[PDB]
């Protein structure tokens, strides 16, 4: 609200003078402070260098410039973004002057990290990106109102069952001390609770603050909400589960987590993608509206024009003939002789480069040098000759040719240099150009590189914003937690806000979630213990994992949806009788249905306890059953390739007579039902096509990992070798023994032996680098920091194109996959009634129960109950528990009132005729039974209460619709769901049979809580791997050499492991992306709709208004509609304030009405007429055009007695 106090002059006319010069110096000051907050090293205690104090000095210049600017601009006016300036200044000068005499800014001076926001504010280049980002999150606020609901429901349920049970721990050795359990202490359970039982001479006893310093316990509510949150982010969900499993037994803890994950992450994860993608498409559409794609095609056609007449200017000297040389080189460049030859020289040169390996003899070193020397001469002559034939200009024009020239110059440079080793290696890394000069598989290579340039160029500004955000947080990190990480442990923390470099690293790790929850603890245990004010440090490590990851996802998607696409665009008779009748069909479906359970249910540990034992006979019998499947065999043999798999499984089943591997090779039975579902008809080739696409994509990554690492060899060879004794720095020096003090105990000398060892990720040869590169997918700073960044790029590049080729590849799936729908909701739609009270008493209550207020009150009471179950700590004064129980009684009683009232405002059937009403009924009865039991399992009848909260979700249209929609599409994902369960099942039986008897050792990863001995536990282990939870280690635990279990009676743990787990991870990821894509695509109408124009949801309102003015199940409205016709019409539909008594009536009578009586016209007439006015318009004569159009097209000519219009 501009004051417009235009007091003549000298108000403004100061910053008005030299706008651009004065604006810039402020921006330069901002950039100087962004580089001033990144020096001050934050320190232990109060020590300071000269610079720090000297930067506090220049903060007294940045706090005289920002104040004169502020006041001079105030004089002008005295809005939004400028508020940031004002608050930063206020807090600033303040803080200082306050502290001026004080000589604990921290917080008070941890605000200046908000100054780099003025970098966004001033520069308008990314300010638009910030509005786009902000304006894209507006739709997905319903999803932020639901992630919160799931968390709350889960936290509440959780504190109720598992709170306070995690406090024991094997606490001794029948002597006197502390948790002995190695280190890892894990809730233990007394000899009566079926939890872990403690062994040896250990004893369980109360104490142990917690599972993990007390911050991973459902004790108390806040710890509970936070635990659930850390838990849904799939960052150690298995661990919380194991601690809980240890404390309360293993039977029911798991259901609660599997759900939390499936309903919390997979389901919730999809919505954000669906909401975000729909938004991108809207933007993509606006962009298409621009016509840019067509313009880009015209630019490429211009490019081929300059080439196609570049050959013409080349020929221009043919009539001007020196000339001979020109003609020769022209033929050459065209002559394949040059092409194939040069391609060959590439690979061979490529070879030379890879040849380099540590400890290389001259046999190699000599050869490499000799080759390069000549190979380099080769490329030169060729490029040089290609210069003349081609048009110098156009030759330099083609990006690739230009890069070629650049790198040949690199060779010249390195040669004249030889006339540091690192620099030479770098130049040779540059020479990997030719390596890809051949443009192998350019079909993709070219597109990916071209796209890569386009893609990277496209998201420049978004990347800028990401970087600004990261820098801001890192500065806050060093200010907030910097210096507070001295926990007095020689333990080396990779994550520490000691300095900005590390600060950035910590932030990135948190963003990547490598150990982000762990980093939380550092701060939340730094500033203070796991107490009250010591947790307001966590409110930070989240704001970074949601916001950062949000921006990160926004930036990615863009790559995809917004580029890839733009870029990519007698006896036999009777036999049939029986074998066609249900019996020899739906019945057989059963004979395998439960037969499949045979492999699913088996004892794969103990030898032949009846259990395992007898199960052989059933196999035998199902197999005689498959012989019977021979009576059906020649019935009509030579959809039967399925029948050959029946033949094979049947034969190996009879082959079970005396055989092992074959036995375990019987899981094909499960797949005998999968065919039946695709047989629900509705492609095999498409599947094959998808598989081919996937394989192809594997190869791109593979070759990249090759070239990237051939870079590593040249750069890191021989710089990881080291000795155990840090003092020694030469292989020769490292010979003998040294002394190590356990945990830095001066009184704990340990005579270890010195050894010269190469570190992990040994780039000693292309090969090891190769596998390490896989290892990242599957010292501290000696030279590590550098390697670090190398181990971040393979990533970027990898994803960058693994996605590019794939998601863009997919869309064809979408190719395969409003006015009409609105017509069909106007036609083929019937009006509804509403229960009216037939009795006076039945009525008063009705008015009330339906009185809006009553609903208002109900919700208030609901909030209160949950605010009464939330407060349940670990140690609550008994008075308090009594209070809580009495309160629950009051609440249950109040809900009884409503149930009974409603049943007296709506007849029994009416109340019960509504799902929500029945839900309420159930909650109430169960809650009352709980009350009874208490006044007197029990716990189950208690959780109930909490659930009610859900009914608060059956409210806002925004949230109601989204869920309903996706739920209304979580059935059209069958084929990508049966497929997934099939996977789990098969892999599990297989697994339980090979990696099964591996003995269980709590110290390893095949512990009693993640074993492979009962179908259920194996499916849980596979779900962990799928959820990407350290699947790796489980895998290592399944390699040969593990001892066989005692009941099994080291011949165990077959090597197949790698194939299994890796194959599993891969297949799972795919099937899952297929799931998400399937869902969203199928529901891609809601995910993108111009709510402005008319849709169905904008149309149902008419029924709820019409029935409001309509007694029974009726139609045939009275003429007194003259009021309601526009009484309450959504302005998108009709008018909103315009005089109702306008032509509105004359026009509604203007079109002909159906030849009915005075009051025998349906609601369909008014509805469809309003829709028509709301949609495409037509004139007279077109009356019949419209009529025939309706009864020829919209659901074809669905016969309708639509007499006259509408
Ligand atoms: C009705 O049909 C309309 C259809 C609309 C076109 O749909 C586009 C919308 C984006 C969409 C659905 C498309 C392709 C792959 C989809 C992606 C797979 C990736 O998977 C993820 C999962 C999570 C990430 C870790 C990796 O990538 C998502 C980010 C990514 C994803 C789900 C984002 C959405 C993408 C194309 C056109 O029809 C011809
Ligand atoms: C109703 O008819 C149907 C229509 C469609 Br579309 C589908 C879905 N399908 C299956 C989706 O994935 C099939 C491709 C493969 C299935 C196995 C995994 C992941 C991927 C496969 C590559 C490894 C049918 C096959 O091609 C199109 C996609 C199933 C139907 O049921 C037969
Ligand atoms: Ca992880």
């Amino acid at each position: 609200l501009c004051l417009t106090l235009k007091n003549p002059i000298r108000r403004a006319c100061i910053s008005i003078v030299e706008w651009k010069p004065f604006e810039i110096i402020i921006l330069l000051t901002i950039f100087a402070n962004c580089v001033a907050l990144a020096i001050y090293i934050p320190f232990p205690e109060d020590d300071s260098n000269a610079t720090n104090s000297n930067l506090e000095r220049v903060e007294y210049l940045f706090l005289i410039i920002f104040t004169v600017e502020a006041f001079l601009k105030v004089i002008a006016y005295g809005n939004g973004w400028n508020l940031l300036d004002f608050i930063i200044v206020v807090v600033g000068l303040f803080s200082a002057i306050l502290e001026q005499a004080t000589k604990d800014v921290k917080a008070l001076r941890a605000f200046r990290v908000l100054r780099p926001l003025r970098l966004v504010s001033g520069v308008p280049s990314l300010q638009v990106v910030l509005n786009s980002i902000i304006k894209a999150m507006v739709p997905l606020l319903h999803i932020a109102l639901l992630v919160l609901f799931v968390i709350i429901i889960y936290a509440i349920i959780g504190l109720e069952l598992f709170m306070g049970k995690m406090h024991k721990t094997c606490y001794n050795q029948e002597g006197i001390a502390d948790v002995p359990a190695e280190d890892d202490p894990s809730p233990c359970a007394l000899e009566t609770g079926h939890g872990r039982q403690c062994q040896n001479g250990t004893v369980c006893k109360p104490g142990w603050d917690g599972p993990k310093h007390g911050i991973t316990n459902f004790d108390n509510f806040a710890f509970a909400m936070l635990t659930v949150f850390q838990c849904i982010t799939m960052e150690g969900w298995t661990d919380v589960l194991y601690w809980v499993n240890d404390a309360v037994g293993r039977d029911w803890p798991w259901i609660y987590f599997v759900t939390l994950i499936i309903i919390g992450s997979f389901f919730v994860l999809n919505l954000v993608l669906g909401v975000l993608s729909g938004e991108f498409s809207k933007e993509r559409e606006k962009a298409k509206a621009r016509g840019d794609f067509q313009k880009l095609r015209e630019k490429q056609q211009l490019e081929e024009d300059l080439k196609g007449y570049l050959d013409w200017i080349t020929q221009a000297e043919d009539i001007d003939p020196n000339r001979f040389c020109r003609r020769k080189c022209r033929a050459a460049v065209k002559s394949n002789v040059f092409y194939w030859l040069v391609i060959f020289l590439v690979f061979l040169n490529t070879l030379t480069i890879a040849s380099e390996h540590y400890n290389q003899p001259n046999w190699l070193t000599e050869v490499q040098d000799t080759a390069n020397k000549a190979l380099l001469a080769l490329f030169t002559a060729e490029m040089l000759l290609k210069m003349y034939s081609l048009g110098l200009q156009a030759y330099f024009v083609s990006l690739f040719n230009r890069f070629d020239c650049f790198v040949v110059c690199g060779g010249i440079l390195e040669t004249i240099l030889v006339e540091s080793p690192l620099g030479i290696s770098v130049l040779r890394c540059v020479r990997l150009l030719r390596i890809f000069k051949i443009t192998r598989y350019w079909n993709s290579l070219s597109n990916l590189v071209a796209s890569l340039l386009n893609s990277v160029r496209s998201i420049a500004s978004l990347l800028l914003l990401l970087f600004l955000f990261i820098i801001i947080f890192s500065l806050l990190g060093m200010q907030l937690f910097g210096g507070k990480f001295n926990f007095d442990e020689m333990q080396t923390r990779r994550s520490t806000f000691d300095n900005f470099p590390q600060s950035l690293l910590t932030v990135f790790q948190i963003l990547t979630g490598e150990d982000w929850n762990s980093v939380m603890y550092d701060g939340i245990m730094a500033y203070g213990g796991p107490s009250f004010p010591g947790m307001l440090v966590c409110i930070y490590f989240i704001i970074l994992f949601i916001c950062g990851n949000y921006i990160l996802l926004n930036v990615f998607l863009a790559i995809a949806v917004d580029n890839l696409a733009d870029a990519e665009s007698r006896f036999r008779l009777q036999c049939h009788r029986i074998v066609n009748d249900t019996i020899f069909t739906n019945l057989i479906l059963f004979f395998i249905l439960l037969s499949s359970i045979s492999l699913a249910a088996e004892d794969p540990v103990q030898h032949t306890s009846f259990r395992n034992h007898i199960l052989g006979n059933a196999d035998y019998v199902f197999t005689s059953i498959f012989t019977l499947e021979i009576i059906l065999k020649m019935t009509a043999y030579g959809f039967n390739i399925l029948d050959l798999l029946v033949v094979s499984v049947s034969l190996i089943s009879f082959g079970i007579q005396s055989s092992n591997v074959v036995k375990i090779l019987r899981v094909l039975r499960v797949l005998r039902p999968l065919r039946a579902i695709n047989r629900a008809k509705g492609v095999v080739q498409c599947v094959f096509v998808a598989i081919r696409t996937i394989g192809n994509i594997v190869i791109v990554t593979t070759l990249l990992q090759f070239m990237f690492a051939c870079i590593g060899v040249q750069l890191f060879k021989g710089k990881l070798y080291t000795c155990s004794d840090s003092s020694k720095q030469t292989e020769a020096e490292c010979k003998g023994n040294y002394i190590t003090y356990k945990d830095g105990e001066v009184d704990h000398p340990i005579i270890q032996p010195r050894s010269w060892e190469n570190s992990k990720f040994d780039f000693d040869n292309v090969l090891a680098a190769m596998m390490a590169l896989f290892t990242v997918s599957t010292p501290i700073y000696n030279y590590r920091v550098e390697i670090s960044i190398f181990f971040i790029i393979y990533i970027i590049i990898i994803a960058f194109f693994m996605m590019n080729i794939f998601v863009g590849f997919v869309i064809v799936t979408f190719q395969e996959q409003n006015q009409r729908q609105c017509v069909e909701y106007a036609l083929k739609a019937r009006p509804l009634r509403r229960y009216i009270p037939k009795n006076q008493h039945q009525y008063k209550v009705w008015y009330v129960v339906n009185s809006t207020y009553f609903e208002y009150l109900m919700f208030v009471l609901i909030l209160l109950n949950t605010i009464c179950l939330a407060m349940q700590h670990y140690g609550q004064s008994c008075l308090f528990k009594i209070a809580m129980n009495i309160l629950n009684m009051l609440f249950t009683g109040l809900f009884t009132v409503e149930m009974i009232l409603k049943l007296i405002a709506f007849k029994p059937k009416g109340y019960f005729s509504d799902p929500w009403n029945v839900f309420d009924f159930l909650i109430v009865i169960g809650s009352i039974i709980d009350v009874i039991l208490s006044e007197t399992s029990i716990t189950f009848f208690r959780l109930f209460r909490v659930m009610r909260l859900v009914k608060l979700l059956s409210r806002g249209e925004g949230i109601r619709t989204l869920l309903w929609t996706f739920i209304k599409s979580f059935q059209a994902l069958p084929y990508v769901a049966l497929l997934i369960v099939m996977l789990f099942f098969i892999y599990a039986v297989i697994g339980m049979q090979v990696f099964g008897k591996i003995a269980l050792n709590d110290t390893t990863e095949i512990n009693r809580n993640n074993n492979f001995q009962t179908f259920p536990q194996a499916v849980l282990l596979l779900f962990r791997c799928a959820t990407g939870e350290a699947w790796q280690d489980i895998m290592l635990a399944c390699m040969p050499g593990k001892k066989c279990a005692p009941e099994s009676e080291t011949p165990c743990g077959s090597s197949f492991a790698v194939f299994y787990f890796i194959s599993f991870y891969m297949l799972c990821a795919f099937l899952i992306i297929n799931l998400f894509v399937a869902v969203i695509m199928d529901n891609f109408d809601y995910l993108t709709r111009d709510w402005s124009i008319l849709g169905p949801h904008h149309l149902d309102e008419f029924k709820r208004i019409w029935a409001e003015y309509d007694p029974e199940a009726k139609g045939r409205i009275k003429h007194l509609d003259v009021v309601t016709l526009l009484r309450r019409i959504q302005p998108p539909l009709g008018f909103g304030k315009l005089c109702p008594h306008r032509v509105a009536c004359k026009r509604l009578v203007s079109m002909n009405m159906p030849l009915n009586s005075d009051g025998t016209v349906m609601f369909n007439a008014t509805l469809f007429a309003l829709v028509r006015t709301a949609l495409r318009i037509k004139t007279e004569g077109n009356l019949e055009q419209a009529n025939e159009e309706l009864r020829a097209i919209i659901k074809k000519i669905w016969k309708r007695t639509s007499m006259k219009l509408l």
